[PDB]
């Protein structure tokens, strides 16, 4: 059976980057994914998602600011910021058992995020794995533990300054939902995501894009028709 799932998230995502980090507000998400079988096992999956929120910018502690002896300069506050994600994947589902189904998919993907402050961008094509268990618990309760795995195969960073330049990374993510069948079934619970693009090489003033590391918490709701 196709299955359809439109969801929501709210998180924490905080993100560092030379002497600085970016700590997110109002960091909400929706999207949709469509799980398609074309035989027994195999089949394909398609996901569309839309993010925003807002960041700060600030320096990372020291003793000497704590101390009085210096004092940090001003930085930007409330930056708005968009996200999108797109995915279609080649997935193969096997049963483990009568109660216990394992998944199993990879393909490609497009990721892009946006700020406003002067306008920065990173737009990443890349390629994702993900596998994920649906373990049946009784009177339609399930337990779904899931991760994914992205790699990027051509990100670029760009800045209105102008500048646009490769930066390639990786992120994986992890999570688990508790679901309830409807009769549809609707489910919730944790997740854990990583991203990191590298310090891009050197190029002309010679510069680099510094290495960014960005980490997300959040709870998950969704709808599964
Ligand atoms: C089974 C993985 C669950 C994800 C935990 C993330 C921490 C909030």
């Amino acid at each position: 059976a196709n299955e359809f799932t439109v969801h929501t998230d709210l998180s924490s995502i905080s993100s560092t980057r030379a002497f600085l980090k970016e700590k997110h507000k109002a960091a909400k998400h929706i999207g949709v994914r469509a799980d398609i079988p074309f035989d027994a096992n195999q089949g394909i999956r398609l996901e569309a998602g839309f993010g925003r929120s807002k960041k700060n910018i600030i320096n990372l502690e020291t003793d000497e600011n704590k101390l009085g002896k210096t004092k940090n300069v001003k930085l930007p506050t409330g930056v708005p910021e968009n996200r999108i994600d797109l995915y279609t994947g080649y997935t193969y589902t096997q049963t483990l058992s009568d109660s216990l189904n394992f998944r199993v998919g990879a393909g490609l993907g497009f990721e892009s995020s946006k700020d406003s402050i002067l306008h920065s961008s990173r737009q990443s094509w890349l390629a994702k794995v993900h596998a994920d268990l649906l373990s049946q618990l009784g009177n339609g309760w399930y337990i779904n533990p899931w991760s994914e795995v992205k790699f990027d195969l051509n990100s670029r960073y760009k800045l209105n300054t102008d500048i646009n330049q490769k930066t390639n990374g990786w992120g994986f993510g992890l999570g688990a939902n508790i679901g309830k069948k409807l009769g549809a079934s609707i489910e919730a619970g944790p997740f854990y995501k990583q991203r990191t693009y590298k310090e891009s090489g050197e190029f002309s003033v010679s510069l680099t894009i510094p290495k960014t590391s960005i980490r997300e918490y959040g709870l998950r709701v969704g709808i599964k028709f």
